[PDB]
């Protein structure tokens, strides 16, 4: 029968999130369902309230991008206990919670692929890395930075029998252009020998590139662990940005909606609790497969 789908987003305040929300809304409608959507505006307490509201409004399927991996456990457990099928998207929820599956980008494997590529590109070069991180305490952010850095190390070990790297500083850019720009400004003042920027998303790296260009600082390789944002892809095609990792907000949403509807309908069972989208490192070689200048994101 007809049932309602709820989509609870932690925030809509970066391009990825806006695109993900619209894709989720669109896919539920395409499949023939009413979609009720909420934006927590970056506030955990509001997201808890949003979930509770969607459950009493009668959603049978809840798609949630959680503001905190721990703080939403009780609300998700209660939704599931009241018969809602819950699919977590993008941000991690503690896997001890009761939900159907977590759909997200393959962050650890992307990081490995991206770090391996860096060594394919620069070889033995002594790396002096400025790190742009998203949000303190974010486990996806941590998986991305440590995935890329450990990928660099592993690739060096395999090729050279030894490894070395230096992270000259870390700034926090809150997943957006302005945040990346400001963090990079600080990093540039602090450090005169940077030869690589590592970002936990493209939006921050794109803002950082503007600080780099304003400062006239040359020789810096741009590396992102996520998401394949179109503006980054365009620069990768031009040779002005090194690599990114694949995290398609619309694919994540569609995957979650399709699987969730199948679960509600009894068409699928014994779903794995982790559902990772295809990993990829995207570079000048393969960018043409992925780049659409007219894309949403
Ligand atoms: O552009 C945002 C994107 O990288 C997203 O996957 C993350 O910010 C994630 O939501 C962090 O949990």
């Amino acid at each position: 029968g007809a049932f309602k789908i709820g989509v609870s987003m932690k925030t809509l305040s970066a391009p990825y999130f806006a695109a993900q929300m619209e894709a989720a809304k669109a896919r539920g409608k395409e499949l023939g369902y009413e979609v009720l959507a909420t934006d927590a505006q970056g506030k955990l307490q509001k997201q808890i309230s949003d979930v509770e509201d969607l459950v009493t409004r009668g959603v049978k399927l809840l798609i949630i991008n959680p503001a905190d991996s721990e703080g939403l456990v009780n609300a998700v457990n209660n939704a599931s206990a009241n018969g809602v099928k819950v699919v977590v998207i993008d941000s991690t929820l503690n896997p001890r919670a009761n939900f159907v599956t977590q759909v997200q980008s393959s962050n650890s494997i992307n990081g490995a692929l991206v770090g391996h590529w860096v060594i394919e590109e620069v070889g033995n070069k002594s790396l002096k890395i400025a790190l742009l991180s998203g949000e303190k305490g974010n486990p996806v952010g941590q998986e991305r930075r440590l995935g890329v850095l450990s990928g660099i190390i592993e690739a060096q070990l395999r090729k050279f029998g030894k490894a070395d790297l230096t992270v000259v500083g870390q700034g926090w850019g809150h997943w957006n252009d302005e945040g990346g720009l400001k963090a990079m400004e600080d990093l540039l003042v602090a450090n005169k020998d940077i030869n690589m920027v590592l970002g936990e998303n493209d939006s921050m790296v794109l803002g950082a590139r503007r600080a780099i260009e304003s400062a006239g600082r040359t020789g810096i390789l741009l590396v992102a662990a996520a998401d394949a944002q179109k503006e980054a892809l365009a620069l990768i095609k031009q040779g002005k940005y090194g690599v990114t990792g694949l995290n398609d907000p619309a694919l994540v949403a569609r995957t979650a909606i399709d699987l969730g509807v199948k679960v509600v309908k009894g068409e699928v069972k014994d779903v794995p609790k982790q559902t990772l989208t295809t990993p990829a490192a995207i570079t000048k070689g393969n960018v043409d497969k992925f780049y659409n200048p007219k894309a949403v994101f």
